[PDB]
């Protein structure tokens, strides 16, 4: 009956382009969905070494990795076994705009993640094209039901080389392939850390938990 276990495996294939630089990445990883914790190692197979900040991709490489308390409906764990997809728009403060889509399927113990990524209008000596991002700041995303599906808005900042912050607005729409119990408006706190990039291979780690307002 439980299609998602305490320990999951992760596979990822990403194809995309940024400013007309095409690339392709594969990665494998391990996760504990009920703890909201996961990690990855990615390997760039085309376009490497990446000429842009890995950070614009990192949040693209699954809301099932979020500790959901009882009394918040878990949209993501309930979408299985059929799975769910999501689309996301990234509007960066310097005009850079990224559209991304993703399919997530379930095969026994392994999440299979299908990511397409298009970024455009990133300035030549911006922090993205010159790869001067350090990390995303920890975040809290707001999840609301809209057109019968879950939506997820978050204002996000990248810390830059030498300090200072580079703002981005996320709009993610989550589409379950199936009729699930709909959640209320709630939040999901996030924290991603990017270890060990070298252009070609990188490590990701993320902790996320869903919570409510303190009414």
């Amino acid at each position: 009956k439980q299609y998602i276990p305490d320990d999951m495996e992760l596979i990822f294939h990403m194809d995309g382009n940024v400013n007309g630089h095409y690339f392709t990445i594969v990665a494998t990883g391990k996760a504990k969905p009920y703890e909201g914790k996961q990690n990855l190692k990615a390997t760039v197979t085309k376009g490497a070494p990446l000429p842009f900040s890995t950070d614009i991709l990192s949040t693209v490489m699954n809301r099932c990795i979020v500790h959901y308390p009882p009394g918040i409906p878990d949209y993501f764990k309930q979408s299985f076994p059929e799975g769910y997809s999501w689309e996301r728009t990234f509007a960066f403060e310097d005009g850079g705009f990224c559209t991304v889509s993703a399919d997530i399927k379930l095969k026994d113990n392994c999440f299979i993640h299908t990511s397409m990524f298009h970024g455009t209008n990133f300035p030549a000596d911006g922090p993205v094209m010159q790869r001067k991002t350090i990390q995303w700041e920890k975040s809290i995303e707001k999840m609301t039901v809209s057109d019968g599906i879950v939506k997820g808005d978050i204002t996000m900042f990248l810390l830059l080389e030498g300090g200072g912050k580079y703002r981005c607005q996320f709009h993610t729409s989550y589409k379950a392939k199936k009729v699930v119990e709909m959640p209320q408006s709630h939040y999901v706190e996030h924290s991603i850390e990017r270890t060990n990039d070298d252009g070609t291979q990188f490590e990701l780690n993320e902790h996320a938990v869903a919570r409510l307002n303190e009414i």
